[PDB]
This record gives C-alpha cells, sequence and structure tokens, in this order.
C-alpha cells in the first residue's frame, strides 16, 4: 500500500514509520512546510504507526535527538517514539480489510487527519489545539501534551489489569478529539476500510 505523508504545518517535523520491531520504507525523514513523502508498506502489515517529531537536530551519520516522538536517537526509526506522539495506526489486509485509527493514548504532539486517498470508507482527524488546552500536569516541558499513564504510571491509567475506566484526564483529550482513542478500552474507533487500500498523513491539516 501507498502511504502519502504531507506536512501542512508552518514549521519542519521528522514524519517516522514503524511497525515496532523494523522500519516501515526508510523509517523516517525531515519534512519541511508544504514538503510530502510517499512510502510503500508491504500488504499484511499488522501494528504499524506513523507519528511526526519536533525539534530534532541530527548529525551526518543520522544520529541525534527530538524533543518529541525520539526512537533511539535516530532519523531512521526501527523502534517507536518517546511520548508525547499522536499516533496514526493500521493493520492492512486483516482477513481482507484494513483497520485505520488515530490514538491519543500515547498523548498529543501534532495535529493529524488520516484519510483513504481510495473509494470505500471515510478518514478521521485531531486537529483541536490539546497543546494550547493541555492540563498543567500533563504539559511536557520539551512540547506536546502527555498521557496519564506516561506521567503517573498507575495501574488505572495504564489499565494494567485489562479493567480501568475514563478518568478526568482521559476525558479531556475524548472532549477535544471524540474521533480519536483517550484511553486503553475507550470505545472503539476505528473505521474499516476495503484490503488493499491507500492513504494520506496529513500534519497540521487545517
Amino acid at each position: 500500500a501507498t502511504f502519502e505523508i504531507v506536512n501542512r504545518c508552518s514549521y519542519t517535523v521528522w514524519a517516522a514509520a514503524s511497525k515496532g520491531d523494523a522500519a516501515l520504507d526508510a523509517g523516517g525523514r525531515q519534512l519541511n512546510s508544504g514538503e510530502s513523502w510517499t512510502i510503500n508498506v508491504e500488504p499484511g502489515t499488522n501494528g504499524g504507526k506513523i507519528w511526526a517529531r519536533t525539534d530534532c537536530y541530527f548529525d551526518d551519520s543520522g544520529s541525534g535527538i527530538c524533543k518529541t516522538g525520539d526512537c533511539g536517537g535516530l532519523l531512521r526509526c526501527k523502534r517507536f517514539g518517546r511520548p508525547p506522539t499522536t499516533l496514526a495506526e493500521f493493520s492492512l489486509n486483516q482477513y481482507g480489510k484494513d483497520y485505520i485509527d488515530i490514538s491519543n493514548i500515547k498523548g498529543f504532539n501534532v495535529p493529524m487527519n488520516f484519510s483513504p486517498t481510495t473509494r470505500g470508507c471515510r478518514g478521521v482527524r485531531c486537529a483541536a489545539d490539546i497543546v494550547g488546552q493541555c492540563p498543567a500536569k500533563l504539559k511536557a516541558p520539551g512540547g506536546g501534551c502527555n498521557d496519564a499513564c506516561t506521567v503517573f504510571q498507575t495501574s488505572e491509567y495504564c489499565c494494567t489489569t485489562g479493567k480501568c475506566g475514563p478518568t478526568e484526564y482521559s476525558r479531556f483529550f475524548k472532549r477535544l478529539c471524540p474521533d480519536a482513542f483517550s484511553y486503553v478500552l475507550d470505545k472503539p474507533t476505528t473505521v474499516t476500510c476495503p484490503g488493499s487500500s491507500n492513504y494520506r498523513v496529513t500534519f497540521c491539516p487545517t
């Protein structure tokens, strides 16, 4: 499947694409304002994610650091990034269907739209000013709005026992972005698309 990744933000982001134990395509790239990056993702990929990183510095070997979404100090991510990270999540060609969603379970850094470019399903968006409105206890110094699990590390926020409810913190993310996951056992906002659909991820869509 093809994914087009577009940076419509007024600032540079460093896009990342990974399935946790390996890079998808090149795994990461700088995107100046307005730039588009097209990647190819193998059919059958389970548990892929795309995210943006902000305020990165890399050397000529591709080693460095970012203030949000850092993936072990590499430009080309093999592994998932450090919160806070707005997440585009996908599983492809699962018994004839693709499944897509946006998640705030690992916090929020950049607004995002995740839409199909082929027919047969709808897209999803989280484009509210979560960073601006972020509760004081969840604000990350480097930028962005952390999830409550990352900050407090409790069984209730992290849903460790498989039993957990919504919280004052999860309800904040849900209020601003109803179509994204706000906690692990949230009512699913997953969208079902035809198998082998193609997609576009836009940072700062509005």
